[PDB]
């Protein structure tokens, strides 16, 4: 069995190997990458996502989210308070302001310590989930707006044609902006490219151990757990590495820098934080190996998780028994 300790693997494809996305994902899995839940891909030196980032300031962040925490330093939830619209240029200035800027630090480890110590005492503002792309249309390799669609994958694997579309999302972050513990909708893959700026630290639980994280989360968030049998789908709960280690939960951590891709694998729980002003782009995708995960994915039916139009068909076709209850949650 490849990668039996479920370590995060890092890949350095050549320009020739960067041509065929599906084939490279399958190669990474042949080496056991999926066992970690997360892999890093460093593009060949010949590649670029676009020529410059000098002309992005007029992109609008229509609903910036202020991430307000409740709980204790290592075990907290966050809620998202909607703020007034601002441009990316306005947001970058805000991120660099004395109130919100990254503190002085020695190295990534020192900054990670400061994050876990102090996150709950601040409420950083995240420009998340903005439909759009920063890949140049002429970038032919690993262009996240030109991937094969999940609807086409389901059709190719299972023969059923379904409605829905699959497009990327931009994330503009600042120091302490936070992504809560989650897997993807329908336990899909994700791919995330850090276009610019400061790093993003990731934590991940191997898929084979995801239920260990769920059991801890039910212990640590007991009212949430009573409210919903899949409350990590709400994407609001954080648990620190110190707390995970105290409870024996297997996990790994890695820092993504600008110019690097991360891939999350089906049912790989992940969480993390941004080091300072940055911009990432991400999209979900599928492979043949995903289908069995999609069929088994938990679902939130309490009404909190509210998701895209396109998840309807996935539930309807892969999870027909759950469909009626899940759709009630959506309406
Ligand atoms: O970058 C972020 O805030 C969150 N991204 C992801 O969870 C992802 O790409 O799967
Ligand atoms: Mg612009
Ligand atoms: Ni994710
Ligand atoms: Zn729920």
């Amino acid at each position: 069995a490849q990668n039996p300790n479920c370590n995060i693997m890092i890949f350095h494809p050549t320009k020739e190997e960067f041509n065929d996305f599906d084939k490279y994902i399958a190669y990474m899995e042949s080496q056991g990458a999926h066992r970690a839940g997360l892999a890093k891909i460093i593009p060949p030196k010949e590649w670029k996502a676009r020529e410059t980032y000098d002309n992005i300031s007029e992109i609008l962040i229509a609903t910036p989210l202020q991430q307000v925490a409740s709980g204790r330093a290592g075990v907290f939830t966050q809620y998202h308070k909607k703020k007034k619209a601002m441009t990316v240029g306005e947001y970058r200035h805000l991120a660099n302001s004395k109130k919100y800027q990254t503190p002085p630090h020695q190295n990534f480890e020192d900054l990670e310590r400061k994050y876990w110590k102090n996150r709950i005492y601040n409420s950083p503002i995240y420009g998340a989930d903005i439909s759009g792309s920063l890949f140049d249309e002429n970038t032919k390799q690993w262009n996240l707006g030109h991937l094969g669609t999940i609807q086409d994958l389901l059709e190719k694997e299972c023969g059923v044609v379904i409605e829905g579309v699959n497009t990327p999302y931009l994330y503009f972050g600042m120091w302490k902006t936070t992504f809560a513990w989650h897997t993807e909708d329908m336990d899909l893959y994700s791919i995330n490219y850090l276009h610019l700026g400061e790093p993003k630290t990731w934590y991940v639980v191997p898929p084979e151990h995801g239920q260990r994280l769920e059991r801890l989360a039910r212990e640590l968030f007991p009212g949430s757990s009573r409210g919903c049998g899949a409350f990590l789908r709400h994407k609001v709960a954080l648990i620190s590495p110190t707390v995970l280690k105290e409870n024996g939960i297997p996990f790994n951590r890695i820092t993504q820098e600008a110019g690097e891709f991360m891939v999350t694998f089906p049912y790989g729980y992940h969480a993390g934080f941004n080091h300072g002003f940055n911009c990432a782009e991400a999209i979900n995708f599928a492979t043949p190996r995903w289908i069995d995960y999609g069929k088994m994915a938990s679902q939130c039916s309490c009404g909190e998780a509210r998701v895209t139009f396109s998840m309807d068909a996935f539930v309807r076709i892969l999870q027909p028994e759950r469909y009626d209850l899940w759709k009630r949650g959506q309406d």
